[PDB]
Order: structure tokens, then C-alpha cells, then sequence
């Protein structure tokens, strides 16, 4: 096939221009993102029943919805949480590859069918079904420095003048609000209700039948009467649109024309729909707007457009209102991708330099300089064929594949040069002879590398996509590389190559051949040495930490504050304020801003939690290892242990926000007999105590829930209520409206529909004794206090009740101890769970579910890959024994990478594994080429298995050294990288360099030995 | 193009003083002029709607609303004009 | 029903129109609301877009706006469906 | 028809239109299907 | 109509490039598909 | 699928004849089917 192109170079140039144009077109139509879709599709039903506890929402909302979630296709599992704030979160996780839209629509259809069974308040609030995806493209905070506007005003302004236009920006899949827009709070005063002989139910009824919209009709409407000449629609009632307009609502007139209005017994104002969460930014009040990227969209773009829109909005803002960005990841991904492109360009330049250093012919060095970029461009086209994007994983896979691209070009060009330098042939004949020499070797190498890399794309689970990205971006690169070795390089070597330090290299080569001959004189020692190398490689591989992905200092981190049970919103403050003060006083030069959010947390949503999104300055302003995120979080968590009130921990965001800590499991106890909640807590405590007796394997085994807290139970005497003439419904409505609020109806503020909330004033619903201030009107206009027909006490109840697959459950988290694989800890956990009281089951969720379901498919995939590689090698050569001489070079390339990983303290993560595979592939390529040359010399020339091998290794030494020096020097910046995004590139570079050094320093002394010892064995 | 519209406004205090509730006035006006859909019935085995509406000649002029009376709480018939007022405003019949 | 174009444009059209933002392959979008109270928010997509997938995308995006709509439309029901823009044929029926 | 028009007047206009079509253009057109109250420029009594 | 008017010149350019490249590949010269690219205006002015 | 080469038939009633006239027609058709045993067998209704 290359011989078809040597005499036909214009066709090769044309079909290379096609590849270049396709790559250029695809670069612009490839999306851009920090990461692909890793987590399996999940749909999160969210419901809100205001004022309820965990038990009420579980019994009336969670169970009803869960019992109607049947008939949905490809459902891995579901887990529901019911909080004491009245919120229900049911997350259904589906199979990987399941269409997210279809799953969401099926879930929402089942929810719509189950809606009539839900309480009226839940239906009024609404139940939202939405897909869960990447955390946030960008968090657009809005602050008011002047302090004139409170947080509610800022949130209302954001909801009015920002969400409508930001959503119109291209690439913005959805937007979220960090606050509650305006909503009219009628603040009931029990003293005036008792005075004016009123009850909250009367207020609710008056507001309902004082603000509604009514259909009216038309003048001259059809059917018309004969002679009609006008037709105008009539208007009857409009919703109130002013505070004093609600103030004038008539509640009662008494008997002497009292004319008591709404404002007499209550305060009418504009406030937030929800007061649970208050957000601040460096102390001053603030708001936010969470932004999510669309499914297909640029990350560098569609984030700069948002900044442009905010800049456009800036002049049209109230005085003192400005925009800040406490969280953004566009600069980080931009810097990482720029570093990757710089690394590729540097690799091309150093290949040019080394190839001129070895081959003094300048015109020969331009052949890869043209060939190498083209393949890269083609790779992008292949991505456009498979619908991939410009991910971090894809660019790092291309970085790893550049080493195979460069040596694939160098080998053929060096062979052409060596042919015309040794035989003095014209460039065309020399190129033809060289392409004849390595005609089938390149195809065999391509098949071997495909068999090595394709099976890694078939791993199942969340980790399957991560491996698939690299597998595709490497297999496509190799498939295009073999073509560009058979197409552009021969034509360039023919039409762009003239006909017709060295001394030290010649002296070393002659000395090298003597060393190889001496080694071949006695091959016994070099086989036991190889066995020792293999044993050491196995020992290092078995004893090495494992990880998912290297956590990187993305420029931000988080601080979590967890006040004890029963803490208030103001107790989280002056503790969340101390964190801000510490960050903006003791770390002024490293921390640019902090975004404190109160009452949000991570385990629950109560008032005793909070989180601060600490955003550091630019990496240019953070010199040294002490100003990095890792070295700052430890100092923060050391300085936060002095707080003896809350429990404050500072940590760094994971590389992937979805799944992390691959060494940890996600065990979950299930109650499969209706034992209850106390018995399930006893079983969980027993399991925790039993697991605390095995510190050698299980470490930090903790529950993922909230322990029981005191609650105020009011029991109403039905007989007393009947005797006193007060209805149970009236009492319940009064209590719920006073102490929990009641979303009554809607109104129109400024052309937008806002809610109208009715709730007691703050000072009258604080202490239990305040219940004595509330009276219920009996049938005969008589007020009875709550102290007459009811009693109250304190009892322990759960603040957050969770269920798994429709059964009560308790989530237990933990990690395997160092030196112990996670699968070795899951078996111990499920052995401990087998001695629990009867009726208590167990199940694995999340990452543990993926690990248990996938099983040990990696050894099977490796076995089938090895079988296919052996078959391809036995095809390329003819004898069944020759392929062993190639398959015995893997440990030589693995041992160096293991040494580098151990010395640098790295971890056996995805990047290290892919780099190990790359080194294995390149070493196998070198062995394939050497043994092919040796076999060809033995066959076509009839040499005696010793001079043939020596000649083959002598003529193969130069390309191997050239490619090793080009590729080791091309990844040195990755190893010595210490800037932004220098944990992923360091991890992927150190292992590759370590493997590649020892895959060529000593493999050149072993492949001839392997070939010789195999040949005189069968 | 913009069409003239008829606006009827009700005095809530006057209506409540005279003994007629808003929940009665609204539905009386809707049934008389808009035409209320009450429930269904069976015609030749097919479910069809039932509509209540005023006769043609009683809902054609702005002053034709006078002969519509609302039953008060006690039982007297309050004229509609006793607590209502009328205006001739404007308005776009179709916004795009 | 009952509300004029101005009233129904802000309570229905202005609530549904802005939600239709992140829908794949959408060329344009035009809405119209008349005095009868009916509204029609059409969504013309790019040529070659799969029609029944765009329909479910529009449906699941609309369901995020139902809570914000007034209760009176809820009993009427919002109908989202693929629509043409011209009559294929007209079948008149006469009584000879 | 202009703003505030009833069914009678637009029916008269449609009658004029169909009479013109069935008398002046009797050689070409064979059927006119007038639809009062329905139009592509919205719905109302002043269309057709 | 506006979209088609906008995208017509790009269609002409890409068609000309494809024809030029395929002719160069088939006839193994660059001058051969350059004496053919000059007769295109003769055949286009006829259509115009 | 498959009814052992046994047809199933629907006596749909269009012109609002009701249930009594429909079952009278069904009885008449059943009698006619019983009158032709050489062509049909076990002609039975599927309803109560």
C-alpha cells in the first residue's frame, strides 16, 4: 500500500489535506468541558410539605410516591430522604447509557399519576422532577456593599432581572437561585386575634375569598341577538397588588361597626418565601445564581458570554449592587487545556530537534513535522464521529498517544535514511525498500496496540467512561498513525528528501553490539535476572495505594460547620462568622473571598449547619507549596479544632464531584421486617460497635444520618375538644398556620406572580409556653386556650428519615484500612452484617454497588486482550514461539513505572494505569520491530541466529534511542509541573517517564536474548 | 387592532353591607354573560355538555345588566347596579 | 378564560415562554394570547430534528412551569403537541 | 372587519365575497366555503 | 429563504473545492484541474 | 397471536340504536350463523 503512494504522492497529499480539513472543522464543533458524563443517570424528585417533621413527610409524601414508582425501565435503585424541614428528596439511579430524558419523563409521569394521593399543601407547593448532573458551571453571586437592600431584596432582583435573561444565553442548560423572591407575609398577632374574637382560619378564609380571579364574560357575546353592534369583554375582579391594599382586607365588622381590617391584627410586609437559608459574601448580605452547562456546549464559551451579559447589566443596577464570582471553573479548564496544547507543541519541537541531532539532514526532519500534526487533527475528527468532547481525559490521552505518534513517524523516516545511507540508493528506491522491510510490521503493531487498548473501553460502571475516553482517543490515534505511516511518510520521503557527535555514537554502538554478543554468550544469568525483575514488579504492584483520580487545587475549597442538635440559625452565625474572619484576616494573601451559606450543610438542611465556599486568589499570587489548597486546608482544620462549640472541617473538592474516595464503601442497612426505627437504630449501633473491633481493615466506619433529637409533642384530648365545642380541624389549622405557616394564594407584585404566606409573628412562636397565647374559637363564639384541651411533652424523634428501595434504611460509610483493597473490606462488612438481629438486611449503593456488580472483569478483559495480541503476533511472524519473545517485554516496561510511582509517592490511579499501558505498548512496538528485523535477516539472508540478531539490534538501536530521548524530554515538564492543574499531569507524566526509561535502557539488552533463547528452544 | 372593552367594578364593602357575597355575584355574572358549563348529560349515548346562559336579548347592552338581581342573605333581590359601576376602557384583543 | 390579553400574557405567556430555553435545535418561538383567554406558544425547531423527541423535551420543560401558573388553567389543562400550520383538506358536509 | 364588529356584518361581507366569486368568476371557481368566525389572524367575530 | 440565500455561496465554494480536489487526485496533476476550473464561468454565465 | 384459524367479529353499532336493538341484531345474526353449519361452526358471542 505505501508502494502505491511512493509513485503517486499527490493522492497522498490530497487525502492528508482531507484529514487536516476534517480535523480543523471538528475542532470548532467539538464541545469543551472539564469532564464527561461519568455518573449514571439519576432523577431527583423533590417535594416540600411546609412545617412538617420527618415522620409526616415520610408517611404522607415519601411512601406514597415510592409505592407508585413501579414500571420504570432500567432502574438501578432509588433512595429517599425526608428532612425535619418538610423536604423530601427521592433520587432514582438508572442504568448507565439509559436515556436521561426518557427516564425523567417516565418518573414524572408516575409522579403525575400519584399526585392526587398527595396532601393538598404538597400539591400547592408542587413536586419537581429534575435530572442531576455536574455540580455547577459557575456560581454568579450578587452583593450589595451599601447595605441598603437586605438579602431578600437582592434575591428578588436576581429572580426578576437576571434569571430571565441569563437563561436565554446559549449553552446555559438551567439556572438556580440562592434565595427566595418576594412573598407577602401576613404576621398574625395572637393577642389581637383573641381581642377581636378572631382565629387564623378566619384570616385564611378572608384572604382566599378576597384576592381571587373570577371569570366574567363578554358584552354582546355569542350567541348574539339581532342588531348587536358592539362586543367588549368585561372584567370583574383583579388580584391585589399593594401592601396597603392587602391591609384594607375586611375581616369582621363586629356589631357596633368596628370595621376591623387585616392590618389591625397582623403586619403585612414583603419578605422571603423561605427564611431557612441566608447567604453572605465576606460578611455583607448577598445572593447567588447557580448555573449549569447545557448537554452540548462550550465551557470556555457560554461562560464568557455570561460574563459579557453581566457586564452589560452592570450599568442598569441599583447603587451599591455588584456581581462577584465565588465559584468558577472555566479558568481552570482553560489553563489545563492550554498546558496540554503547549505540551503537544513542545513535543513536536523536541522531536524535530532530536531528529536533526541524530539525522543531520534538515530536509528529513520536516517529514514528521508535517505527519505528526495531521494525525492529531484526524483524531479530533474521530471524536466528532463518536460525539465526544474536549475533556481533560481526552487531551491527556492524546498527550500519552503523542509518544506513539512520534516514534511511528521516526521509525519509518529513519529506516528510509538508513537504507539510502548504507546502500546509496536514490530516494524513491530507498523508500520502496524501507517500506518493504517494515510493510507488515506496522500493521502488526497497530493490531497489537488495538488489542491492548480496546478492551479497556468495555469496563462497566462509572469508571467505565473514564477508561473509555482514553481508550477511544488512543485507539483512533493509533489507527490514524498507522495510515499516516503507510500514506504521507513514504510520499514525503520520496519527494521531500535529497539523495545521498556522530563519532561518539558510532563508538557507543560498536561497544553496545559487543556487550549484546557477550550477553548472548551466556544467557542463563539474564533469564534468572528477568525472573527477579518480574518478582520485584509483582511485589511493587501488589503493595501500592489505589485511588480514583488525583484531587487538584481548582482554586476553591469548602468549609463545613455542623452545630450540635437543637442549635438555632443565630448559633450557626458567630461561628460561621468566625470562619470568615479567620479566612479574611489570617489568610489575606491567599484567600480572595468567602461565600458563607447558613443552614444548608451536606448531611441535612437544618439550622445547625453551614458551608463556606472559600475561593483563593489566582495561582500567580500563590507561590510555593504552602499556598496551595492542600497546605491551606490542613492549617484551617488545625486552627478550627480550637472551636469547642461546632465541628468545623475544611476540605478540598474532589476531582469529580459525583464519585470519589474509591477506597471507601457505601454500605446500607435495610429493615425488611417492619421492626421500626428504634430497633433499626439498635442494629446500626451494634454493627458500628462490631466494626469498631476491626481497626486493622475497616477505618472511619460512620453513619451518614442524624441521630434522634428532642421534639415537642402536643397531644389533643378529643373528648375535651368535643365537650368544649372546638373542632379538631380548627385546632389543627390554627396550630399549623401559626407555627408552620400556610401558603394561602397568589398575587401580582410587579407583573410577576408571588405567593401570599400567613404565619405568626416571630416573638409569639419561640418558646413552648407561647402556645398559651393561642386561643381557638369554639362553636358558640367562645375562645378556649390550648392549655384546656391539650397537653404537651418532650420526646425523642428522628430529624432525618431515609429509605432505600422503598424500605427503611440506615446508610453507613467507611473506608478500607491502608494496604487493604476495598473488595477485601466489603466482604468483612457483609460478614459482620450477617450476625445482626433478624429482619435487618443489607445492601450496597453508589460506588459499592458498581464494584459489586462489575466484579473481577478486569482479569478476563486482560486475558482476552493477551490472547488476541498473541494471535496477532503469531500471524505477523509465522512460528507460534516467536510471539513469546515479544510478550515477555511487558515487565521491563512496567517495572520502571512502578519504581517511579513508588519514588514520587504517586498512586495507582487512572492516569498511572493508562501511562503503564502506553509504556507497555511502546516497548512491545520496539520488541516487535527488533524481532521482525531479526527474523527477516534470518530468512531472506540465511544467517546463523547470532549475526542476524546482532545486525538487527545494531540497525534498530538508533530509532529506539531517538524516540526515547524525544519522548522522555517531551514529558519532563509534566513531571516537573507544580502550577495550576499540576497534579493530574504530574501523575500521568511521572509514571510514563519512569516506565519509558527502563523500557528502553534494559529492554534493548533483553529482546535479543529472548529471541535467541526462544529460537534455540523449539 | 385595539378594541374598546367594558369594565365592571364591584364595591366589596357595599355588596357585603347589602347582604350579597362576592362568591354569589361572580358566578351570577359568569353564568348570565359568560355562560357557565354545569355538568354533562347523555344524548343518543354520547356524553355532551350542559350550558347555562342568559337569553340573547338580556345580555347585549351595557344597561342590560340592570335587570339582573342577586339574592341577598335574608332573601331580598339586590339589583346589580346597587353595588357596581361601569367604564369603557381600551385593550388589545390579541397580543403577540 | 375571562382574562384579557394583557392579563393572560403576564400570568401564562410570560411564565411559560422563558422556561423554553435549553431545548436542542430550536430556531424560533412565537406566542399569541387573545381576549378569549386562550394562548398558543408555538416552538419551530431546526429542520431534521426528531419531532417526537422535541415534543417530550418541550413537555418536560413545560412541566417545570405548571406550579407557577394560576390554578384556573390547571383544570383546563395545557395541551402540548406537534402541530402543522395549514389545512391538508377541508371536508364540507351539506344537507341537500 | 374592524374592531368591535359582530357576526352579522362579517356575514354580509362574506356573502358579498361569495356572490362575487360565484357570479364574476363563475367560469373558473366551482365552490366557495365561507367560514365566519374563524381566521388565521386570530379568532373572533370580526374575521372570516 | 434568507437562510438559503446566506448559505448558497458556501455551497458553491465547497462544491468547487471538492471537484478540484477529486480531479487533481484522478488526473495526477495540478495544472489539469486548473484548465477545467476556468471553463466553469463559461458554463455559469450561460445559466445566468 | 393465532386463533386456530378462528375469526372474531365485531357488531359495532353506529346509528345510536342502543343496547336492546344491538343485542336483537346479534341474536338475528347468530340465528343466521346457525342456519349455515356447512360454512361456520361454534359461532358464539364473547360477552355476558
Amino acid at each position: 500500500m505505501p508502494n502505491f503512494f511512493i509513485d503517486r504522492p499527490i493522492f497522498a497529499w490530497v487525502i492528508a489535506i482531507i484529514i487536516m480539513l476534517a480535523g480543523g472543522l471538528a475542532i470548532l464543533k467539538l464541545p469543551v468541558a472539564q469532564y464527561p458524563t461519568i455518573a449514571p443517570p439519576a432523577v431527583t424528585i423533590s417535594a416540600s410539605y411546609p412545617g412538617a417533621d420527618a415522620k409526616t413527610v415520610q408517611d404522607t409524601v415519601t411512601q406514597v410516591i415510592e409505592q407508585n414508582m413501579n414500571g420504570i425501565d432500567n432502574l438501578m435503585y432509588m433512595s429517599s430522604n425526608s428532612d425535619s424541614t418538610g423536604t423530601v428528596q427521592i433520587t432514582l439511579t438508572f442504568e448507565s447509557g439509559t436515556d436521561a430524558d426518557i427516564a425523567q419523563v417516565q418518573v414524572q409521569n408516575k409522579l403525575q399519576l400519584a399526585m392526587p394521593l398527595l396532601p393538598q399543601e404538597v400539591q400547592q407547593q408542587g413536586v419537581s422532577v429534575e435530572k442531576s448532573s455536574s455540580s455547577f458551571l459557575m456560581v454568579v453571586g450578587v452583593i450589595n456593599t451599601d447595605g441598603t437592600m437586605t438579602q431578600e431584596d437582592i434575591s428578588d432582583y436576581v429572580a426578576a432581572n437576571m434569571k430571565d435573561a441569563i437563561s436565554r444565553t446559549s449553552g446555559v442548560g438551567d439556572v438556580q437561585l440562592f434565595g427566595s423572591q418576594y412573598a407577602m407575609r401576613i404576621w398574625m398577632n395572637p393577642n389581637e386575634l383573641n381581642k377581636f374574637q378572631l382565629t387564623p382560619v378566619d384570616v385564611i378564609t378572608a384572604i382566599k375569598a378576597q384576592n381571587a380571579q373570577v371569570a366574567a364574560g363578554q358584552l354582546g357575546g355569542t350567541p348574539p341577538v339581532k342588531g348587536q353592534q358592539l362586543n367588549a369583554s368585561i372584567i370583574a375582579q383583579t388580584r391585589l397588588t399593594s401592601t396597603e391594599e392587602f391591609g384594607k382586607i375586611l375581616l369582621k365588622v363586629n356589631q357596633d361597626g368596628s370595621r376591623v381590617l387585616l392590618r389591625d391584627v397582623a403586619k403585612i410586609e414583603l419578605g422571603g418565601e423561605n427564611y431557612d437559608i441566608i447567604a453572605e459574601f465576606n460578611g455583607q448580605p448577598a445572593s447567588g445564581l447557580g448555573i449549569k452547562l447545557a448537554t452540548g456546549a462550550n465551557a470556555l464559551d457560554t461562560a464568557a458570554a455570561i460574563r459579557a451579559e453581566l457586564a452589560k447589566m452592570e450599568p442598569f443596577f441599583p447603587s451599591g449592587l455588584k456581581i462577584v464570582y465565588p465559584y468558577d471553573t472555566t479558568p481552570f479548564v482553560k489553563i489545563s487545556i492550554h498546558e496540554v496544547v503547549k505540551t503537544l507543541v513542545e513535543a513536536i519541537i523536541l522531536v524535530f530537534l532530536v531528529m536533526y541531532l541524530f539525522l543531520q539532514n534538515f530536509r528529513a526532519t520536516l517529514i514528521p513535522t508535517i505527519a505528526v500534526p495531521v494525525v492529531l487533527l484526524g483524531t479530533f475528527a474521530v471524536l466528532a464521529a463518536f460525539g465526544f468532547s474536549i475533556n481533560t481525559l481526552t487531551m491527556f490521552g492524546m498527550v500519552l498517544a503523542i509518544g506513539l505518534l512520534v516514534d511511528d513517524a521516526i521509525v519509518v523516516v529513519e529506516n528510509v535514511e538508513r537504507v539510502m545511507a548504507e546502500e546509496g540508493l536514490p530516494p524513491k528506491e530507498a523508500t520502496r525498500k524501507s517500506m518493504g522491510q517494515i510493510q507488515g510490521a506496522l500493521v502488526g503493531i497497530a493490531m497489537v496496540l488495538s488489542a491492548v487498548f480496546v478492551p479497556m473501553a468495555f469496563f462497566g460502571g462509572s469508571t467505565g467512561a473514564i477508561y473509555r475516553q482514553f481508550s477511544i482517543t488512543i485507539v483512533s490515534a493509533m489507527a490514524l498513525s498507522v495510515l499516516v505511516a503507510l500514506i504521507l511518510t513514504p510520499a514525503l520521503c520520496a519527494t521531500m528528501l535529497k539523495p545521498i557527535f556522530n563519532r561518539m555514537f558510532e563508538k557507543s554502538t560498536h561497544h553496545y553490539t559487543d556487550s549484546v554478543g557477550g550477553i548472548l554468550r551466556s544467557t542463563g544469568r539474564y533469564l534468572v535476572l528477568y525472573l527477579i525483575i518480574v518478582v520485584g514488579m509483582a511485589y511493587l504492584f501488589v503493595r501500592l495505594p489505589s485511588s480514583f483520580l488525583p484531587d487538584e487545587d481548582q482554586g476553591v475549597f469548602m468549609t463545613m460547620v455542623q452545630l450540635p442538635a437543637g442549635a438555632t440559625q443565630e448559633r450557626t452565625q458567630k461561628v460561621l462568622n468566625e470562619v470568615t474572619h479567620y479566612y479574611l484576616t489570617k489568610e489575606k494573601n491567599n484567600v480572595e473571598s468567602v461565600f458563607a451559606v447558613n443552614g444548608f450543610g451536606f448531611a441535612g438542611r437544618g439550622q445547625n449547619t453551614g458551608i463556606a465556599f472559600v475561593s483563593l486568589k489566582d495561582w500567580a499570587d500563590r507561590p510555593g507549596e504552602e499556598n496551595k489548597v492542600e497546605a491551606i486546608t490542613m492549617r484551617a482544620t488545625r486552627a478550627f479544632s480550637q472551636i469547642k462549640d461546632a465541628m468545623v472541617f475544611a476540605f478540598n473538592l474532589p476531582a469529580i464531584v459525583e464519585l470519589g474516595t474509591a477506597t471507601g464503601f457505601d454500605f446500607e442497612l435495610i429493615d425488611q421486617a417492619g421492626l421500626g426505627h428504634e430497633k433499626l437504630t439498635q442494629a446500626r449501633n451494634q454493627l458500628l460497635a462490631e466494626a469498631a473491633k476491626h481497626p486493622d481493615m475497616l477505618t472511619s466506619v460512620r453513619p451518614n444520618g442524624l441521630e434522634d433529637t428532642p421534639q415537642f409533642k402536643i397531644d389533643i384530648d378529643q373528648e375535651k375538644a368535643q365537650a368544649l365545642g372546638v373542632s379538631i380541624n380548627d385546632i389543627n389549622t390554627t396550630l399549623g398556620a401559626a407555627w408552620g405557616g400556610s401558603y394561602v394564594n397568589d398575587f401580582i407584585d410587579r407583573g410577576r406572580v408571588k405567593k401570599v404566606y400567613v404565619m405568626s409573628e416571630a416573638k409569639y412562636r419561640m418558646l413552648p409556653d407561647d402556645i398559651g397565647d393561642w386561643y381557638v374559637r369554639a362553636a358558640d363564639g367562645q375562645m378556649v386556650p390550648f392549655s384546656a384541651f391539650s397537653s404537651s411533652r418532650w420526646e425523642y424523634g428522628s430529624p432525618r428519615l431515609e429509605r432505600y428501595n422503598g424500605l427503611p434504611s440506615m446508610e453507613i460509610l467507611g473506608q478500607a484500612a491502608p494496604g487493604k483493597s476495598t473488595g477485601e473490606a466489603m466482604e468483612l462488612m457483609e460478614q459482620l452484617a450477617s450476625k445482626l438481629p433478624t429482619g435487618v438486611g443489607y445492601d450496597w449503593t453508589g460506588m459499592s454497588y458498581q464494584e459489586r456488580l462489575s466484579g473481577n472483569q478486569a482479569p478476563s478483559l486482560y486475558a482476552i486482550s493477551l490472547i488476541v495480541v498473541f494471535l496477532c503476533l503469531a500471524a505477523l511472524y509465522e512460528s507460534w514461539s516467536i510471539p513469546f519473545s515479544v510478550m515477555l517485554v511487558v515487565p521491563l516496561g512496567v517495572i520502571g513505572a512502578l519504581l517511579a510511582a513508588t519514588f514520587r509517592g504517586l498512586t495507582n490511579d487512572v492516569y498511572f494505569q493508562v501511562g503503564l499501558l502506553t509504556t507497555i505498548g511502546l516497548s512491545a512496538k520496539n520488541a516487535i520491530l527488533i524481532v521482525e528485523f531479526a527474523k527477516d535477516l534470518m530468512d531472506k539472508e540465511g544467517k546463523g541466529l547470532i549475526e542476524a540478531t546482532l545486525d538487527a539490534v545494531r540497525m534498530r538501536l538508533r530509532p529506539i534511542l531517538m524516540t526515547s530521548l524525544a519522548f522522555i524530554l517531551g514529558v519532563m515538564p509534566l513531571v516537573i509541573s507544580t502550577g495550576a492543574g499540576s497534579g493530574a499531569q504530574n501523575a500521568v507524566g511521572t509514571g510514563v517517564m519512569g516506565g519509558m526509561v527502563t523500557a528502553t535502557v534494559l529492554a534493548i539488552f533483553f529482546v535479543p536474548v529472548f529471541f535467541v533463547v526462544v529460537r534455540r528452544r523449539f
